[PDB]
């Protein structure tokens, strides 16, 4: 039942994105429900920048519609992908794997595009929910580790939201920006915002 | 563990909302998930059009989040709501009741902002999903023989969009529409595309 709303609502985003088309001025917000749950353009005051998230996305999911973004030559784009894979028991070793898939396929379909990508957010397990997700919250600086470098070995921007996310005495997200230890209220999407907003101007 | 997630989400989008500046030029779609799906300003090509969607919200979720939105005093505002009280087994006569609770406190808080109240949509159970939503088809024409005389009542403006997503034969909503009885797909969106545009042009 719940494999079915995440397959459903994955073909109702995806469709909607073939239909709106991206253009060499876009910068493009590239990920899961994280990045499914923001106004970017209202964020950041920028008419270009544009809400390809989908929640519940994995990379592969992520992989699998580049195609209507890629085709458009954006200026930008900004990726935030893989805490649904952690949840779903793979290994950083393999989502890295995958998060190299997107960066070579990027690269080769629209080489002038700029990427970025966006450390893998921490979570918290002290809501309860999202279980599958927060008591994994080890993996996610297993994938940051890995991540980084490979954005400097393919030749790409990496951008530490992580660290301003974290509670460094327990490595799980400060619940300031959080009510359920994955997504993110208001008040988180402003942290982003500052970190990312040089980056988008 | 279903009410504490749309409860959260509330909250998630709500909090965003009241962080994100509405002004005088601003064309609103305020609904549930519905409206939430959508990119609304690529899909009308028109940076001043914004999303205040939240997915499973309800009459009185709208109206208690009305204030980040009025105060603003925007331009326009485009009201699709209903269909989640309507799977809370809520009758017409109260969706309607809290609607025009809704339709008053905007005239009340921004008089100048026009207002559209869209038609509930169809839904279809031919997919099997959603049963609480699909299985109540028939109460959608019923709130919708009772919104057109609100709003000519309230000096607003009905936007009919249930006469091109309905199937005629059966009352219920045309699957090339949606892949899960009450969700849009693209094609979906394009359709309520080309019938409102003429109301935010
Ligand atoms: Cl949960
Ligand atoms: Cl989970
Ligand atoms: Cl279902
Ligand atoms: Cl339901
Ligand atoms: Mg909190
Ligand atoms: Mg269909």
């Amino acid at each position: 039942n719940a494999e079915r709303k995440y397959s459903t609502f994955y073909e109702q985003r995806a469709t909607l994105f073939e239909e709106l088309p991206v253009t060499s001025k876009d910068i493009i917000f590239l990920g899961n429900s994280i990045t499914n749950g923001c106004e970017w353009a209202e964020l950041f005051q920028n008419k270009n920048v544009k809400n390809r998230g989908i929640s519940g996305d994995i990379c592969m999911g992520v992989y699998d519609r580049l195609d209507p973004i890629v085709k458009g030559k954006p200026a930008k784009i900004f990726l935030l992908i893989g805490i649904n894979d952690v949840s779903r028991g793979t290994s950083a070793d393999k989502i890295i794997s995958e998060i190299s898939m997107i960066v070579r396929k990027i690269k080769q379909e629209s080489p002038k595009t700029k990427l970025y990508l966006q450390s893998v957010l921490p979570v918290n397990d002290c809501y309860g929910m999202f279980n599958g997700h927060t008591s994994r919250w080890q993996v996610v600086k297993q994938i940051n580790d890995l991540l980084e470098p490979l954005a400097v070995k393919e030749g790409v921007a990496y951008i530490d939201l992580y660290s301003h996310f974290v509670e460094k005495e327990t490595g799980k997200m400060n619940p300031v920006y959080t009510n359920d230890g994955l997504h993110l209220l208001g008040k988180g999407y402003l942290l982003w915002r500052d970190i990312v907003k040089p980056y988008v101007d």
